[PDB]
């Protein structure tokens, strides 16, 4: 086969990749770079990916690389072979590299060398451990061999290994980036025919991946194959006459974008659970009043991070971040989005039900780990919505998930996080008095931001925001409703506009342009949310 | 390698490193010293610190010192040969110790001969165990063979080595001081190149630690790699025209100071999850009124750690500490550090949501553990932080971590603690009638010092001291605000002169001298935290 592993195979990992690259390069063309500065490279290198990230394809790319003998071994046959043969041959691959030096000691997917740190008491799995560990101890200085490894569990492999002389540099290669998605998907097509160049498809396979925040290489890689399997069943029947495929009709059934599209469902995608990244494409102009709150919550969350410089000619200390209380339906989960949206710095969502959810949630420490890929990502803000589930007040639930995996959790990762770190941390919740009052201790969230109910005189801006998608007749006008109530919120006339759609579809079966009177029977099909009983109970909630 | 290890190696070492050096060295030189009196140096020791500390270093300088043959076994190895053969191989080093007597038997990171005291019943395991344990009975008073260990886990070794005989003497060595992590970044500086003696950039590097607390030294170690590959980043480009390095720009690029603060980043520092130990620089100017109270609880709490002996001319029993007690935000977190950070006795900081938070926390051991750290690193004054969260009444919470692992563990951990003894306990917390009231009984807590809220007079005094690095108006002046209300506390003040920024920045955007309106705006944004409601609560709460 002339088409072997490449670094064009790999995509989105340019960052990451290049780093790995640079070190073995630059360690494995010449040693001068290193050995006139700083240490000689580490020997053993970890890295560590959600599984079917590509960890396993990287290092064919990078053995390729500086054209240095290329050797692979995997944990599920190092061990295969029968036990007491199984150390001689961990040992003749250290053997063997000196050879061809300089050489790549290249072994993939390793959990059998350390299966676990402690909670295995296996000889055969001991032995390995053994060996390696001394075979790391038998590598030497001068020795042109690099180590390296692939795992699902980071902590999974024996923690001694981690000190360093041994695995000292770890890089771990997470989910690709919504634009990294394209890579992956972009090189596989070509195999992949299409007809024509296609640059729209090229754009079809842009947006391809954006139809979800992501997914792992490898499925990506197989989800091209549902649409051959699923396009080719369209084809399929026209070659049933005989087994040899008929030349008159070769290679002119090409897969559809369509077919993709087809093809993105019973894929089965989302098999990782680790933390993820996505960022929301809402815009400010799909935000209706709260002009004031838009402009001083853009200033608070943008200036530190945009402009920190210029807010040290100040002195005073920088935000650790902020609430948000209101209303149900006031947009915070909009608002938020809106200003990390618009910010480029990464965007990470929390949820209260999936923190509970997302996990085992015996340990609640995703919570702990989300910081460290926040840290990591920075500049970045951190968004968590239903704060109070999250943190209940400490007296109100009888559980060790509520306080002792998150609340006494969530005080001491705020005090990490800091100012210079691009982290952020907007919170949102229905009562900030149902939280542990602990979170409003000064420094862990500065202020608190009140978002007051959709004005009448707002409403006549929130409601054009949301229909604009929506075709309207001529006659009807937009304002009539704002005038008529004040105590609707925004989540509520979004139902309301929704319900109008039924009306004007009730009466005639085919969509028209909606009519002033769908929205009136509707008007009174669904009352405000918030009246001025609830406005009181904010107004004193205000304070605490 | 002329280079090889030795003393200047280590760093920060110098009274553990000092003590071991002098009983190998005084026992190895001569035994005379011993010899005549007290017993001959103990054959076993374990020296027992947090991982990635250096003591896998003490051995081979600890055997240069001396120059008694060298010999190291690791317990990764010790048992990797096959078993059967392995028993053998721990069997043949002490019989090679005699041959080159006076040698030193060195074998580091030892789990394997002692995996679980009572776990592990392999007999492999056990086999080694049992020929330790005889081999440690196989050595005999005249020879000049010192055994040695290290481990993660202190108890993590077999109970039974722990009888006097074996293992007699163990020393522990932690993390580093801020001082001494100097030494250990210093050293490494030699290779590291800088251009220049740089005494400033020694000053830069003795801030470099002072950046946090401290970390583990192999990871510092690993710091300055950071550097070196960072930095490395930007020069290397220019050489990517051919492998060989070219000698027109020979070591030109140096590491720049800046490097190791970009650095510092993505290194995951604080590995390490023992008790530390961290002393604040706050002092006393930094403390806006208050004069009554810093003044008696400094001589409450320096008196006796200072002039103990001035103390006992009296007569009357010392104090086991005091508890700090009123409205959120009157800078209890402040002030302890200021009295700790003035006396040079070490410091300790304990986290009511971290203690439960810290650790697994299915053992609140972790506490018992503090006075133990602090008993040893005494004379110092152990801090805790609401208290409550960590104390809660008894019948209020309804959890084995809440009253099992720390309430009655307090009780008997605050009679544990001498007047002798260096260690004393300041207390701070909202509320405390919250905690149990079993703290208040007599002995427990001497006095309880309550922190008014700050005076509209001392408001004068708080203002300044906090924009003092804020750059201000001429004709804006502080007084004014402080004659306008009663009812702020210092935290509360705290954001409001934070919000005067935002609004001076709001209406300019290059940042300029605050405005006297630029308060008032901030002034109702943020209205007192403490109002003549609450000051009841205390004045009654202050009698319980
Ligand atoms: N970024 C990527 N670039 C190219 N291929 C990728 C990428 N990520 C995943 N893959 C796909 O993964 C498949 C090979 O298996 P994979 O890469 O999952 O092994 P691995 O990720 O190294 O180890 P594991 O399979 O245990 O995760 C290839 O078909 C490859 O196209
Ligand atoms: N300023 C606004 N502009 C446009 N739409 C808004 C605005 N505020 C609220 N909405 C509407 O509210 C709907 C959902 O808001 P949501 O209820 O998620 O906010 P929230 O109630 O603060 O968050 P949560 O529901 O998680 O408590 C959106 O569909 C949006 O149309
Ligand atoms: N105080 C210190 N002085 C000098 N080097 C130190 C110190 N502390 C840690 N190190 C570094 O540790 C590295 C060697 O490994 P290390 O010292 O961590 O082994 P160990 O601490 O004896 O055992 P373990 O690695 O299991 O903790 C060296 O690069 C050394 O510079
Ligand atoms: N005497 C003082 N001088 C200067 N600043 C003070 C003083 N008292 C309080 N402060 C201010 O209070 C802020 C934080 O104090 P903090 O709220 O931590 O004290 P506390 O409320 O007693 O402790 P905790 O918040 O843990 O209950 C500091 O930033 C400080 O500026």
């Amino acid at each position: 086969e002339v088409s072997r592993i490449s670094y064009e195979d790999i995509g989105g990992l340019s960052e990451q990749l290049g780093k790995i690259r640079e070190m073995i390069e630059l360690p494995l063309k010449h040693p001068e770079l290193f050995e006139r500065l700083g240490i000689t490279p580490p020997k053993g290198v970890i890295l560590y990916g959600p599984p079917g990230t590509g960890k396993t394809l990287i290092a064919r790319a990078v053995a390729n690389e500086s054209g240095a003998n290329f050797l692979s071994i995997n944990g599920p046959e190092i061990m295969s072979k029968y036990y007491g043969q199984s150390e001689q041959k961990l040992r003749e691959i250290f053997s063997k590299a000196e050879e061809t030096a300089p050489s790549i000691i290249f072994i993939d997917e390793i959990d059998s060398i350390a299966p676990k740190r402690e909670e295995v008491q296996g000889e055969v799995e001991r032995r390995v451990v053994a060996q390696l560990l001394t075979l790391m101890d038998g590598m030497k200085e001068r020795g042109h061999v690099i180590v390296i490894g692939a795992t699902n569990r980071i902590d999974a492999i024996d923690p001694a290994l981690r000190r360093p002389g041994r695995f000292d540099r770890e890089i771990e290669i997470g989910v690709p980036d919504r634009n990294g998605r394209k890579e992956i998907l972009m090189i596989h097509t070509r195999n992949m025919p299409l007809g024509m160049s296609e640059e729209e498809k090229n754009k079809f396979l842009e947006e391809m991946a954006d139809y979800t925040y992501g997914f792992v290489g490898a499925d990506l890689a197989a989800l091209v194959r549902e649409s051959a399997m699923n396009a080719l069943r369209r084809y399929l029947p026209e070659i049933d006459l005989d087994k040899p495929i008929p030349t008159e009709i070769l290679e002119k059934m090409v897969v559809t974008e369509d077919d993709f599209k087809n093809a993105l469902k019973s894929i089965e995608p989302s098999s990782l659970r680790e933390v993820m990244v996505e960022v929301p494409n809402v815009h400010w102009d799909d935000i209706g009043g709260l002009e004031d709150v838009k402009r001083e919550i853009k200033e608070t969350v943008e200036l530190p991070l945009l402009k920190p410089d210029v807010f040290k000619r100040l002195g005073i200390r920088p935000s650790k971040g902020f609430l948000l209380y209101g209303p149900p339906g006031v947009g915070k989960t909009l608002l938020a989005k809106a200003v990390a949206t618009e910010s480029n710095a990464n965007f990470i969502s929390i949820k209260g039900p999936e923190v509970l959810s997302k996990w085992v949630g015996e340990s609640e420490k995703a919570i702990r780990e989300i910081f460290k890929k926040a840290k990591q990502v920075a500049p970045a803000i951190v968004f968590l919505d239903e704060i109070d589930s999250i943190a209940p007040r400490r007296g109100t639930t009888s559980d060790s998930g509520v306080t002792e995996r998150i609340v006494n959790q969530l005080l001491t990762s705020l005090d990490g996080i800091e100012v210079m770190n691009g982290v952020v941390v907007i919170g949102a919740t229905n009562r900030p008095d149902i939280m542990d009052p602990a979170l409003l201790r000064a420094g862990r969230f500065d202020k608190l931001i009140y978002i007051p109910p959709p004005d009448k005189e707002a409403r006549l801006s929130i409601l054009k925001v949301h229909t604009k998608n929506m075709p309207l007749a001529p006659d009807v006008d937009l304002n009539d409703i704002a005038q008529r109530t004040e105590g609707y919120v925004g989540a509520d006339l979004e139902n309301l506009c929704r319900e109008a759609g039924m009306n004007a579809y009730r009466e005639n079966p085919d969509a028209t342009s909606v009519s002033q009177k769908n929205f009136l029977d509707a008007l009174k099909t669904i009352r405000p949310s918030v009246d001025e009983e609830v406005i009181k109970f904010y107004r004193t909630l205000s304070e605490t």
